């Protein structure tokens, strides 16, 4: 079965590259200055970068994150279809799996695009500093800090895209999502994905003790990030009466 | 290339096809021949503003067609040389090839009176499909038209496994980056397909040619299916995640 686990791992990695244009290997190539990004760290550079790469600074930064999230949901959906068993599950659950999964997966892969100092934007054409993202006005104060704090700790695991491909498959196939109708089909798929992640982790990181365990523990951090963000969204929703949330994201958010 | 190698290629493709496609032509034909539950009627579908039946049947086809795409994708990975192709080209070959393959294989579930549904457990008649209000009665009928002509060739699963591989490795899909290796592989599969058909159907003259002529007909069906599929976004309009799964 060992070889069947390796074939699973090879397969998901294949679909991962096919579904997400900006990989972790590409992000790190751009980040670790070998493709150099334009750097947005203030108002004038944000607007200079609207020319050069791509008060209302917060809204532009809002919609730019909405754009990429909608886009991200679409990639994640593409990828889910490739996971063996997914498209054979009950449709209502396939939807439930995505509704809940995409949040968690988005911060996982957002880590790939982050370092200590900032975050890659516009498929790596841009780089926005962590500081500039703290500077925004205060329904949006430090909305990004907890994602940077997670990235810092998650990135020190030193996962690569082939590790990530399996980890996010495991995330999608969570049997504890609320409202799932048939938990057992989902859990059996996850079991095989977990088996494959275990082998992959040991093979790709032989001198990295309990990497499997340590990666699963990061779900605690992931979910707590999810929760605070929904709380920030609502504060906005009450006070940004004229602002707009995309219908795909609307659907993903309504608990 | 040697007949042994083409026989080996032939047999290799049949193996993968049997692993990737649970409901085979042969199985489908066993079921078809004189049970599964028959849907001939509005009350038999019912007994077998939220949503009109025609849309729910449309929806269910999209679900099943998404399952077909994953079976076909997995089968492609087994074609010698496919996974060594450039990755963008594997996506492009699949993107354009899956519809043609879906309608090819749908013929395996069809006779002139209906189609097998739900893993062979059901049978929706042809006439019931036609009953459906515009443009919903007009989506399956062309497929039945093709199926009946197609099934007259009496291909089996072993034949189909190679024909399917030939469709995927089409060098003329828009946006291919490196056509040569795709045509190279397709030539090999055609080589194999031609020997398969002479050996499997020795009394069936120019089957090879006749089969290739049907690749033409499948492109017409795919093209016009789109022109029905756009008369649908048009007059038939939401739950975004769902729409995203079937983009
Ligand atoms: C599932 C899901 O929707 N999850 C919530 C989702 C998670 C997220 C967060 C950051 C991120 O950065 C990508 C890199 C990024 N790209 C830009 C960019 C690009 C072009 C122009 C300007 C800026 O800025 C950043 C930080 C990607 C995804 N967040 C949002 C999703 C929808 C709408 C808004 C948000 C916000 O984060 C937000 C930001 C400011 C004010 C209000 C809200």
């Amino acid at each position: 079965e060992s070889a069947d686990l390796r074939a699973l791992a090879k397969h998901l990695y294949d679909s991962y590259i096919k579904s997400f244009p900006l990989t972790k290997a590409k992000a790190r190539a751009i980040l670790t200055g070998k493709k150099s990004p334009f750097v947005i760290y203030d108002m004038n550079s944000l607007m200079m970068g609207e020319d050069k790469i791509k008060k209302e600074v917060a809204i532009r930064i809002f919609q730019g994150c909405q754009f990429r999230s909608v886009e991200a949901v679409q990639e994640i959906t593409e990828y889910a279809k490739s996971i063996p068993g997914f498209v054979n599950l009950d449709l209502n659950d396939q939807v439930t799996l995505l509704k809940y999964g995409v949040h968690e997966i988005i911060y996982t892969m957002l880590a790939s695009l982050m370092n200590k100092d900032g975050v890659l934007i516009s498929e790596g054409q841009g780089f926005m500093t962590r500081e500039f993202l703290k500077s925004l006005r205060k329904p949006f104060g430090d909305f990004m800090e907890p994602k940077f704090e997670f990235a810092v700790k998650f990135n020190a695991l030193e996962l690569d895209d082939s590790d990530l491909a399996i980890f996010i498959a495991v995330i999608i196939l969570s049997g504890d999502r609320p409202g799932l109708l048939n938990v057992k089909p989902i859990e059996d798929i996850q079991d095989n994905l977990l088996q494959a992640l275990e082998l992959q982790l040991k093979l790709n990181h032989p001198e990295s003790s309990q990497l499997f365990a340590k990666l699963l523990q990061k779900m605690t951090d992931l979910r707590q990030i999810v929760t605070e963000h929904v709380q920030l969204l609502q504060v906005i929703k009450k006070t940004e009466t004229d602002m707009s949330l995309h219908p795909l994201l609307q659907e993903i958010y309504k608990d």
